[PDB]
């Protein structure tokens, strides 16, 4: 193929640039590949590129293996990681790019969390502050014990937001959280197809707040998702205020005020 190869090979060149030592190829081009697991370097991942390759949908993790496990089997397993890996792959499955930039995001966060059985120390912090493909999340807030994080995204009619949000609810980090809620509203400036209905999604306090939030901002077509998290005593008082500033930039950047 020509075009199909150019777009694909391009995303490949990038992932190949980001992970030159980690990612290996099994085929003549890239179609099928084997990328290793970063930081732990032992488990390798056998991935494929479907007829609906990442430009269309996303890659196809076929299986994962690990060299020198034995006792590691007690901690993790090939099929086990195979399942989580698939889930985090599915969680990025629908964006305009190959959703990869969102994918690494999954592994980077999920790989270290839940190591053993202990209390979450203040030596770790995973507050979302970087943007995603199709997805733009960077607006967290800190509270007593709790953690607030909102993910924003500029979207057309339901088919767009509905999918990208569906999947964000099928997202692993959203599931690692305590509760997640979302608010959306579709405005048809040209047509009359407006989807008007939100929900509490769990915490009515935030659901309504977001509703008021988008209402007062007077911006439609954009979605937002608030997730809750618990870590440390207050995490860091400085996060709240400084990340507030960062948050305002995120939301604004996500098309709220653009």
């Amino acid at each position: 193929m020509d075009d199909d190869h150019e777009q694909l090979v391009e995303e490949l060149e990038a992932v190949e640039a980001i992970y030159p030592d980690l990612l290996s190829k099994k085929q003549e081009d890239g179609s099928i590949i084997v990328v290793k697991v970063p930081q732990h370097e032992y488990m390798t991942l056998q991935i494929s590129f479907p007829t609906h390759y990442p430009s269309e949908e996303a890659p196809n993790v076929i299986e994962v293996g690990v060299c020198t496990s034995l006792a590691k089997r007690d901690l993790y397993d090939t099929k086990y990681l195979q399942h989580l890996f698939q889930e985090v792959m599915d969680s990025v499955f629908h964006r305009g790019s190959v959703c990869l930039f969102d994918f690494l995001t999954e592994l980077d966060g999920v790989l270290y969390v839940e190591p053993e059985e202990e209390t979450e120390p203040v030596q770790q912090s995973d507050i979302p502050t970087d943007p995603f493909e199709g997805w733009t999340a960077s607006d967290p807030i800190t509270d007593r014990g709790s953690t607030f994080m909102a993910f924003a995204a500029h979207v057309t009619s339901e088919e767009q937001a509905f999918a990208m949000l569906d999947l964000l609810k099928t997202d692993s980090k959203m599931r690692k959280a305590n509760h997640v809620m979302s608010a959306w509203r579709i405005k048809q400036d040209g047509s009359a197809a407006t989807y008007q209905d939100s929900d509490d999604d769990g915490e009515t306090a935030a659901g309504s707040r977001m509703l008021h939030l988008i209402t007062i901002m007077d911006v439609w077509n954009v979605i937002v998702v608030v997730a809750r998290w618990f870590g440390g005593a207050h995490i860091g008082p400085d996060r709240f205020k400084h990340i507030n500033s960062t948050a305002r930039e995120a939301v604004v950047r996500a098309g709220f005020d653009s």
